[PDB]
């Protein structure tokens, strides 16, 4: 069976697309406002050197902080999100922030050279830039694998925004209060996605796609935990806080 999208489901999709268009600048025109990226010589991938300088951390921390603000804006436009208590809204945002960033970053990621290309050379982010920010391959490898995997799903923009919305409004987040309400909101989004794929996504892929998308949400949970471990190590580095931002300190602290 291929039920058609209800008027409400169409509205939800239009709302999410508009929300994404208002919060994701495909030209990356604000990036020059961030603290400048610095790339020091480290072909050897020296952890000692990387930690002593954390040359790319100020720039990436500003990028991530900027992105969190956008995700907050996006979340506030998700149908139903405002119905949640302020406390639940914050718990969901803090717990999914890094995951949504990884998801939305897929738009700038390119398999041409496996990098996130946001402009000229200065704003082309490679795995080497992540290491220069203090991270290890335990996070980087899975991250790239995840990016390529998501790219291959060839998601329609409609599927992309729904996946981000579903990621945010998850009832199984530590600390949530009204899980039932959150699940109700998420189910409404999941059904919309499931329905969209069935009557709008042409084969090969009319099916199987939903499961693959759900699996990516699971992958995101693992990356979230790995990033958390790495962030902890990073926080031990003296003077690290100055290379971050208040928003970032709260979200990952
Ligand atoms: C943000 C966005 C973009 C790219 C994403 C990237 C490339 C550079 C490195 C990133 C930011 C990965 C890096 C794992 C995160 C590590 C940094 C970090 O622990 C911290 N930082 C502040 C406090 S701790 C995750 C997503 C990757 C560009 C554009 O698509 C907008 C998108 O929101």
């Amino acid at each position: 069976l291929r039920p058609k999208l209800s008027e409400e489901q169409q509205r939800i999709i239009a709302i999410l697309l508009d929300a994404h268009h208002k919060t994701y600048d495909p030209t990356y025109s604000d990036f020059c406002q961030f603290r400048p990226p610095v790339r020091v010589n480290d072909g050897g991938g020296s952890v000692t050197l990387e930690l002593s300088q954390l040359s790319m951390l100020p720039h990436l921390a500003d990028l991530v902080s900027y992105s969190i603000q956008k995700v907050i804006g996006f979340a506030k436009m998700i149908p139903g999100f405002r119905d949640l208590t302020s406390e639940d809204q914050i718990v969901l945002l803090k717990s999914s922030a890094i995951e949504v960033i990884m998801l939305r970053s897929n738009e700038s990621f390119t398999m041409d050279d496996m990098s996130w290309t946001c402009g000229n050379q200065d704003y082309k982010y490679r795995v080497s830039d992540v290491t220069k920010a203090g991270h290890s391959l335990e996070l980087i490898e899975p991250l790239i694998k995840f990016q390529v995997g998501l790219k291959k799903l060839n998601l329609h923009e409609e599927e992309h925004v729904l996946l981000m919305a579903i990621c945010i409004v998850s009832p199984d987040r530590p600390g949530v209060q009204d899980a039932a309400l959150i699940e109700a909101i998420q189910d409404r989004l999941s059904n919309t996605l499931q329905t969209y794929i069935r009557c709008r996504h042409p084969p090969p892929g009319s099916h199987l796609l939903y499961a693959k998308m759900i699996q990516k949400l699971a992958d995101l949970r693992s990356l979230n935990e790995e990033h958390s471990k790495q962030y902890r190590c990073l926080s031990f580095q003296p003077e690290c806080s100055m290379k971050l931002t208040p928003l970032v300190l709260e979200v990952f602290g």
